[PDB]
């Protein structure tokens, strides 16, 4: 199984043999919450479409595509042993809020992501990162799962946009999958879950597969009535199918 | 024990011995928080007085107690496999929703009831009933425990009202068991809980004896302070107010 | 180990052997969230200062000092059979509340502390205790405590007021050691971080503070300028030295 570069909230894990189980086939797999890109990377599409909301995560993402040598190089020269401490820590990620740079910035939320508490990405009020320092014995340099991401990119477009904008660009020969921020056990709200049902409805109703991942509970099955339902055991992990 | 025809809040059990050991007698027992009915379907008293806020359940019990072949036969009909579906289910629940029949509502309700998720009975902020399907193998149809609890409530009277409402009937002859929503660890609020201590204080200086049970929590024994407390094992607490 | 004579929210006990590893050395103490004591009780310095917002303790701990004999004579008598019950417990806690002798008042405060729910210490929105009777077999009278107590307040001095009075009490012979309410697994998180800034200003001024608190993104947020050490023992709890 390949793994995501970015330590990143639920790189889909235990799960991706019960997603392709299910995933049905296509030419193109569209992801409207890409996240860490654990289905897109254990995947054999023609092609891809991927957005997510977090304008710092695509635009990394466009950079490892467009320019894979640079990115990988300039990078490495932040995970050496001089950066591991707090002085270096606090130090970049000043740095990063105050750049406006992208290719830097992208540079920077590597290091972050590796080095930060819990690989954690979060923003205060004003929108600056601020994630603390996550004191790890040596963090590992993703090298391996930077070049695959970026070969496997080539087949993909990247986007910055709300979960309706990206599942407009399904088509005749595409297939949905959703990971969305889960339910309860500028946040994702309960209409915007219940959104993402009805949306899922009109794609199939036009014969575009959808398939859907959350907890199972008593929302989830209100707002996925419709699919065909399929509990998973590990809270219980539930995956919505909508098949023509 | 005798088992509830419903599945309703906290697969009530755990408690029944504790309850009888405390509950102290008399000719009629008083339950404002009714619920399921286990204290009632596990007692010997002359005569119930049966009281919930929730009105679907107390007109189901009504039907259950004064037509209740008519009932039977009704509802086994829901219990056949042909109705064990997503597609079902959600056509059921939207007809119960919609209907303005007593009789025909009672039957759903059960159906609601036995092929929902856990068991729940909630409702959304228009009033209508809203919880999805369960998905079980193999509901049971309760016909056994549906002819006892009639057979029982054949001495019993069934009252859609506030425990405020329900307390105020009973007499010198009466004693009151209580089981609120818990306190914590449209909702039952901290002054409702409050007020119901109240109640029971004024019940006990009538002579009229009064048990409530709750979790045991800085808010409970503040709340049940002039009882009698006992603790059993989270924790659960039984207050007995003894003329 | 000396224990406090008062049960406590954060009777420090198995802390304290790291406490003292890292707490530095100098003429004073400060603490300025002193509540039960186990630090003061548990180390030698040749001066105290020990605060706390919290009047009823304060006053409690002046007459402690000040009125050693006559107060666990008076106190004493409370802790007999005859007390450990509703009936009594309701009638002591209504007179502490109803009066307005300090004296009476720190004797009544403590069978309430000893009698009363997990010994808590809390007042409803009147500021009334409000406390309910905790049901205990035999309440435990702490007078080796109490003595242990008065006899080590000799060199001490206690306020009431707020965090940022007691520390601004501190000079270069003194040290500060903070043990402020749990941040979240009442105090402000604005407070929180008040009491790291305030702490950043005795270091720059050569006065060493130690911090101890829950492990948590926002607490190593707050203190990011110190040396952090990470005690196991139910959530890791987190120890900030600041060093000149
Ligand atoms: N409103 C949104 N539209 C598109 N993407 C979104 C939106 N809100 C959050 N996201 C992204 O959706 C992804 C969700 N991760 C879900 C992972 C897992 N189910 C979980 O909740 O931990 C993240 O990458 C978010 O940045
Ligand atoms: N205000 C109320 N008056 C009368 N009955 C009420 C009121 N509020 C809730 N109830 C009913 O009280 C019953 C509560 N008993 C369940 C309590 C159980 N100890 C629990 O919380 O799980 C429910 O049936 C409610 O419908
Ligand atoms: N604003 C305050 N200034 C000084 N002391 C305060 C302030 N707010 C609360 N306190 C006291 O500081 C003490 C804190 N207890 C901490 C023990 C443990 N870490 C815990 O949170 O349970 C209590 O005695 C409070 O009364």
């Amino acid at each position: 199984k390949n793994r995501a570069f970015l330590k990143w909230a639920g790189g889909k894990y235990p799960l991706l043999d019960d997603i392709k189980r299910h995933l049905p086939k296509g030419e193109c797999l569209v992801e409207p919450f890409v996240g860490a890109g654990s289905v897109f990377l254990n995947t054999d599409f023609s092609r891809y479409i991927l957005a997510d909301i977090n304008s710092d995560l695509i635009s990394l993402y466009n950079i490892v595509k467009m320019r894979t040598d640079e990115y990988v190089q300039a990078a490495r020269e932040l995970f050496v042993p001089e950066t591991n401490c707090a002085e270096v820590y606090y130090q970049f990620r000043e740095e990063f809020n105050k750049s406006q740079d992208p290719f830097r910035r992208a540079v920077l939320f590597l290091y972050l992501n590796r080095y930060g508490y819990n690989g954690l990405c979060r923003y205060n009020l004003r929108g600056e990162f601020n994630v603390p320092f996550g004191r790890y014995k040596k963090p590992y340099f993703p090298e391996a799962e930077l070049y695959h991401f970026a070969e496997k990119a080539q087949n993909a477009f990247f986007y910055c946009e709300s979960y309706a904008d990206s599942m407009a660009r399904a088509d005749d020969a595409s297939v949905v999958y959703c990971d969305p921020p889960y339910a309860p056990l500028n946040s994702f709200t309960l209409e915007q879950q219940a959104h993402l049902a009805e949306i899922a409805e009109g794609l199939v109703e036009r014969h575009i597969p959808v398939l859907i991942s959350n907890h199972d509970t008593m929302l989830t099955r209100e707002w996925y009535q419709r699919a065909k339902l399929h509990v998973v055991k590990v809270v219980d992990e539930l995956l919505a199918l909508y098949k023509p």
